[PDB]
């Protein structure tokens, strides 16, 4: 689980939405596995804007943060889950590293902040949900 909290907005994994989220919808992509969803709240997170490959993600399944090399945002074949049939995902990026199907949310950082957040993952694999092409979410 977990969420980006960005001005009046909410982005979190698109199979992890609540009710909520769904009557508050702004954008939401099945082949990327986002959802926006608007807030009353000002929001405490920043997006980055560049074209790092490097940063730390938080991974719940073992209550620390990582650092990682990722690949640049790209169409990627996932397998079938119960969410979703087998698919492409857009905008996906992987790097070495550990995670499991509930790190889903946890945040990936550069420098310049929010990268975005975990959506798949494999054997010592995890990938992540591009957000730095979203340039609306900063206004
Ligand atoms: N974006 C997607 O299509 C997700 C939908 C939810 C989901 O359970 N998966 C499978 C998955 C996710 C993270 C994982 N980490 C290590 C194994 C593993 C497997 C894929
Ligand atoms: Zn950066």
């Amino acid at each position: 689980s977990g969420a980006i909290y960005v001005g009046n907005y909410r982005v979190v994994n698109r199979h992890l939405a609540t009710h909520n989220d769904w009557a508050n919808l702004v954008w939401e992509d099945s082949s990327r596995d986002l959802l926006v969803s608007s807030t009353t709240a000002q929001g405490c997170d920043t997006i980055a804007r560049c074209d790092c490959q490097t940063g730390v993600y938080y991974c719940s399944s073992r209550r620390k943060h990582y650092p990682v090399s990722f690949s640049k945002p790209s169409l990627i074949f996932v397998e079938a889950s119960e969410y979703y049939p087998a698919r492409y995902q857009s905008h996906l990026m992987l790097a070495v590293g550990h995670s499991e199907p509930g790190d889903c949310g946890g945040i990936l950082r550069c420098q310049h902040g929010v990268v975005g957040i975990v959506s798949t993952g494999g054997n010592g694999l995890v990938g992540f949900a591009d957000v730095r092409d979203l340039l609306w979410l900063d206004e």
